């Protein structure tokens, strides 16, 4: 309402208690730890990653706030 | 020392002021984001992203903590 999803992500956050947080970021963790592996298997490097970043700003913009949403939902109903 | 590197984070992330935690969540993001569109541009999955994690449990732990002590430095610190 007086907040974005990145403000409220962030309200979420600081304000939720460990066992949800801890659930939430070690898969969110473990689920980039697979991609880059994915990843450097094809060949694929961090360098082209952040490219990737450099030349795609509104896509990037929007899953972002996405991300904002699904993991506050995820954080809030203490789910994973 | 009486915490371990997960419990470290969070208390780091619970902790951390608005500025600082929205500058390492948003490239954090923005990198999850990017490695998902460069694997699909390879044709690989979401489900061959958790079948890693399935797979490689031993590894997926170890870079875990590396996550934690890494991100907490950059919040820390005020970093990106």
């Amino acid at each position: 309402f007086n907040k974005t999803p990145k403000e409220k992500f962030i309200e979420i956050i600081q304000n939720g208690n460990l066992g949800a947080l801890e659930k939430v970021f070690e898969e969110f963790f473990a689920d980039h730890i697979a991609m880059v592996e994915l990843l450097e298997k094809q060949g694929l490097t961090e360098m082209d990653v952040k490219n990737f970043i450099l030349e795609n700003g509104d896509f990037i913009e929007e899953r972002q706030n996405d991300i904002y949403i699904e993991l506050g939902a995820k954080i809030l109903g203490h789910e994973g």
